[PDB]
């Protein structure tokens, strides 16, 4: 009975901030950490400049923005890829960042999305 898209506010993290640097250790299991994650408001999002993959640990998990012909409530609606060795697993639109555990550092911003929970 979960809706099929949520209105979550994701802190953003920088990159040296990350304690936890990724989901775990498959594409499967890192979507569904990241999943469970955004359930319990526990996921932050680093935004992905030059540098900061390779600070993090694949398999990754990005929000990709799902559509642009509207954004409600400003809030994007994003759905979730993984990557593992150059190949992702889901096809989407621009990245809005590279989803990581939050377990309590300092964002530097909050980031709205609407996500579809596929
Ligand atoms: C109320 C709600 O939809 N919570 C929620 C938030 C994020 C996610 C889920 C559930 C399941 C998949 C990811």
């Amino acid at each position: 009975m979960e809706k099929t898209h949520v209105q979550l506010s994701l802190p953003v993290l920088q990159v040296r901030d990350v304690l936890v640097r990724g989901f775990g250790d498959s594409v499967e299991e890192v979507l569904s950490e990241a999943r469970q994650h955004l359930k319990d408001g526990t996921c932050g999002l680093v935004e992905v400049e030059k540098g900061v993959l390779p600070q993090l640990e694949q398999p990754y998990v990005f929000i990709k923005r799902s559509d642009a012909r509207t954004a409600p409530h400003g809030h994007v609606m994003v759905e979730l890829v993984a990557e593992l060795e150059g190949i992702q697993y889901g096809r989407s639109g621009e990245t809005l960042g590279v989803l990581v555990p939050h377990v309590g550092e300092i964002p530097v911003a909050y980031r709205k999305v609407l996500l579809r929970k596929n």
